[PDB]
């Protein structure tokens, strides 16, 4: 159907061609017609503060007081992700009884939901929201969702709070809840909120706030130009706060001429919590009561963390916080500003500093408590479903599995029935990641078996872990890596297990110790010795990681490819990495015509338009004419054929550390999950959620 008006923005043209849904399309083309016409957006605001301008309202002994009125804190909590064992961790560290919890779950967060959903059951001063949204990076709907918190929370009666606080599941305390609880008491009648402070038109042009943007299909989408209305001043900064009940008050209820249009222009906003709130406090009758300091501290780097990394979710670039290393612990005891919460901390990728931290504000666990330096954080629960994994992903984990059988039969020592043989039953019930001391220590697979001596169905759990392949030869070169997903932010690769099938565009890394600018050759060798790709690459006097995502034709020839790193061919290191071949193709066995296209390397015949050829005998890489024709049998091949050449690979690159019953077990030599140290099923008091303490805590 045809637009309700001529569409001529080559914004929104640009938008009604990539959007994917004809809902989307609808909306897109109704709101830029509103808009065209003058009736979307407000052009003039009355403002009600009575001062000329802005208002902006520390002894470290303050905080030492005991007060006969504290408040009481209203925590919201919007989380995502996996982290289910940090968040509680953290909420342990924030926990007590005469605050609340109110908890947001991003709707794509399933796993996450049902763990808090755990929480919320055991304590009746937690509740999670009914509602939830799909909270994009810069969405307009993370307003909406402090918004309706913002209402449902002044509706609960039984919950008397006097101050509301927004954190993520990347934030952590770096004071206590008494020294909280005593500062907020003595300035209770003000509203903590951090302003940019530099040049406010740059500020304008750099949040976009003088354009017009709309949230569909999961995506902020831009549409054109718009005007700042008259009459107020617009300000912004951080969209971490804490605001008072008052001012809360006024923002949800009030139908005055400033709170009515600012909720209708901050509908079509981006980044709308980064100057919503700023905007309408410093315009309302309540600007005198801003204080110009969040309370917060917040990890920018604008070298690591500025990448343009969200690209493909807003139509506009930004810049996030990066991770705290140990190095930061001394930034937590800064003098210069009081200061109760700090952002980002990720246990995958440092989790010591959270320790330090932990213990530094409540002190260490008791001498033999264990799990205190592992992290277990899942990466597939099955109620989700296998179609939620990947055909790469479902094949390595029952891979893995059948690694962990093979290895309960050959731990077994006899000359009668081997009563650790069992029969893989099923799909995977659960996967963790598991980390020991900020070292990746492989897989964590849950699954069923068949014990064939008994013939009963048995639970157990299996810790796979990957071989060493980086090598280093007779120079500033420390580590070379090959994966997906890179961070440019942390760093590091996303994909943390390096699991690749034959569809995958692999990106090689390598990092550099300090020392002066030279260059290196890159050298990319597929399982049968063909030269993919070859290119120098500069390494500056200042450089610490590189990476490069070479152009190879797909699908890639499975088996075990190798990286070669040399200086003016000289041998310098070497790594490995494995092409899985795919046993399922929608998550169905899959067929002999599908594993023939898939298996047999280019559809061109060659990686790249250059050929490598005179390439091979200089660096010893000869083709075997009897190992290229048995790549070609191996691409013929599936069901039993096919899993004993991909678990022949895994077994090649992958080790089964270790196998473990959750229950009965008629395997004389496995142990019980709960008494190892490594499995999901051990214990981990430090992220466990007991009965609340005489004073109130759990921590
Ligand atoms: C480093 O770079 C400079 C120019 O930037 C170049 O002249 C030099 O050859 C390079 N290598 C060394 C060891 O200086
Ligand atoms: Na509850």
């Amino acid at each position: 159907q045809p637009p309700k008006c001529d569409i001529s923005g080559k914004e929104a043209i640009s938008a009604l061609s990539r959007a994917k849904s004809k809902h989307c399309r609808q909306e897109i083309g109704e709101t830029y017609c509103r808009h065209k016409l003058g009736l979307l957006m407000p052009e003039k605001v009355t403002r009600f503060c009575p001062l000329e301008g802005k208002a902006n309202k520390w002894d470290e002994d303050s905080v030492e007081y005991m007060p006969a009125n504290p408040v009481r804190i209203a925590f919201v909590l919007v989380v995502h992700g996996r982290a289910s064992r940090q968040l509680q961790r953290m909420f342990k560290a924030i926990y007590h009884k005469d605050h609340f919890y109110y908890i947001h779950v991003d709707k794509r967060s399933n796993y996450l939901h049902r763990q808090v959903l755990q929480v919320s059951r055991q304590y009746s001063n937690v509740r999670v929201t009914p509602w939830r949204m799909a909270t994009i990076w810069g969405g307009a709907s993370l307003l909406s969702t402090y918004l309706q918190s913002m209402r449902d929370l002044l509706e609960m009666t039984d919950w008397p709070w006097d101050f509301f606080i927004n954190l993520s599941a990347a934030d952590y305390p770096i004071r206590t809840n008494d020294q909280l609880v005593a500062f907020l008491s003595r300035y209770r009648d003000m509203n903590f909120l951090k302003s940019h402070g530099r040049d406010n038109a740059r500020f304008i042009r750099k949040q976009g706030l003088d354009r017009l943007f709309l949230e569909c299909d999961a995506h902020m989408w831009r549409l054109g130009d718009r005007r700042i209305p008259e009459g107020i001043a617009v300000d912004g900064g951080s969209d971490w706060f804490l605001l008072n009940r008052r001012f809360v008050e006024y923002v949800t209820f009030s139908t005055d001429d400033l709170v009515t249009k600012m909720k209708q222009f901050y509908s079509y906003t981006l980044l709308p919590a980064e100057s919503f709130f700023h905007t309408v406090l410093e315009n309302s009758p309540h600007c005198d009561t801003m204080v110009d300091n969040n309370l917060r501290i917040t990890n920018w780097n604008r070298k690591l963390g500025c990448k343009c990394q969200y690209k493909h979710i807003v139509d506009w670039c930004g810049c996030s916080p990066n991770d705290f290393k140990p190095q930061d612990f001394h930034r937590f005891q800064q003098t210069a500003r009081p200061t109760f919460f700090a952002r980002k901390f990720e246990a995958v990728v440092n989790q010591e500093i959270i320790g330090q931290l932990d213990y530094y504000l409540y002190g260490n666990y008791p001498a033999g408590t264990p799990g205190l330096r592992s992290y277990w954080e899942n990466v597939y629960d099955e109620p989700d479903g296998i179609h939620s994994l990947s055909d790469v992903t479902l094949t390595l984990y029952h891979s893995f599995a059948r690694l962990g059988l093979r290895r309960a039969e050959t731990s077994l020592h006899t000359d009668g029935e081997n009563s650790c043989r069992y029969y893989p039953m099923g799909h995977p019930a659960s996967v963790h990641l598991y980390f020991l001391a900020d070292r990746f220590q492989g897989f964590l697979i849950k699954h069923h078996a068949t014990n064939l001596a008994v013939s009963k169905l048995e639970t157990l759990e299996t810790w796979v872990m990957p071989k060493k392949v980086f090598k280093i030869a007779s120079g500033r070169l420390q580590f070379s890596e090959v994966g997906t997903d890179w961070d440019a932010k942390e760093r590091l690769f996303r994909n943390f297990g390096g699991l690749l099938g034959p569809m995958d565009e692999p990106v090689g890394m390598q990092k550099w110790g300090k020392g002066p600018n030279v260059t290196v050759t890159v050298i990319w060798v597929d399982p049968v010795n063909v030269i993919a790709a070859t290119y120098d690459i500069l390494i500056e006097s200042t450089a610490e990681f590189t990476h490069y995502k070479p152009p190879l034709n797909l699908p890639l020839r499975p088996g075990v490819w190798t990286v070669k790193i040399l200086h003016h061919w000289v041998p310098v290191a070497e790594t490995k990495f494995l092409v899985a071949p795919l046993t399922f193709s929608n998550r169905q066995p899959i067929k002999p015509e599908e594993a023939l296209k898939l298996h047999n390397g280019p559809l061109r015949n060659a990686y790249m338009e250059q050929s490598f050829q005179s390439l091979n005998p200089v660096l010893s890489l000869p083709i075997n004419p009897a190992q290229v024709e048995q790549a070609r049998r191996n691409a013929a091949s599936t069901g039993t054929a096919l899993e004993g050449w991909l678990d022949s690979l895994v077994g090649g690159m992958w080790t089964a550390m270790d196998i473990c019953a959750t229950g009965p077990t008629a395997c004389p030599v496995m142990q019980t999950c709960s008494q190892t140290a490594w499995s999901s099923f051990s214990p981990d008091p430090k992220s466990e959620l007991g009965a609340v303490k005489p004073d109130g805590r759990l921590r």
